[PDB]
């Protein structure tokens, strides 16, 4: 049982993912298509703030959520795509609010 | 109820025979394949399986064995497939996942581990678990699960007369051309979704 964020609920064993999934999120756009995360996919997410460079994360940049690969160095935070047509996003912790919502641990596609 | 090691082997053979021919094995075939001393020996194990409710034995015509309690919750996962064995042979099943089959349309019957990056342009990656609806009724342009001389593959269908072309979704790959006049070919099912973990 996994909730979609509550907008819906799906009967998919949370323990099929490691770490375990806490919720699902609907993906918008093709910024992460090169690693198989497509528009309309449901992303399985483990709620946590402890992540590292190279992992795919869910971040909130001042009221907006995005799914990208992390590359952080101190106060400099880069959120990178997996699509050559997209620009990387750069954030400065000293100016705008930045929060890690979780770690991507899986995907469910049932269009 | 628990099946002994030998009872499990007899039950597995019965299920594999039905999956490959849709017909159960004879008592003689069971004794021969499992090296029993005689058909009487096979009958004893069959009596125990019926007693445990996994099968029904009907007196009369030959090959009178029927499976019971077939409906299962969730989906079985199929791994690497061996030559001369049906797709759902017991030796291919790695486990059972508790996933709602109705999340997919048409409904899923099983999951299949994907090998390689041939379909990465549409988001199907090496290691993904493909949700499959078992059927032989497919159409040009759909993504299907097929078997060429027993090798299983996931590609887009393009019928070509006495030949069949199976198309990839990756620039590094080229189509697989099957000549029906000299190669065995079968459609196993339709791809209806993906679970990546």
């Amino acid at each position: 049982g996994l909730p979609l964020v509550i907008e819906g609920h799906y009967q998919v064993d949370p323990s099929l993912f490691k770490p375990n999934a806490d919720f699902l999120l609907r993906v918008s756009g093709m910024s992460m298509k090169d690693i198989g995360i497509m528009d309309g996919d449901l992303l399985a997410v483990h709620k946590t703030q402890d992540v590292r460079n190279g992992q795919v994360v869910v971040a909130r940049i001042d009221d907006e959520v995005t799914v990208k690969r992390l590359k952080k160095q101190g106060n400099k935070v880069e959120l990178l795509p997996e699509n050559s047509e997209f620009k990387p996003i750069v954030v400065d912790l000293r100016q705008q609010s930045f929060t890690i919502e979780g770690l991507a641990v899986g995907v469910i596609r049932n269009g």
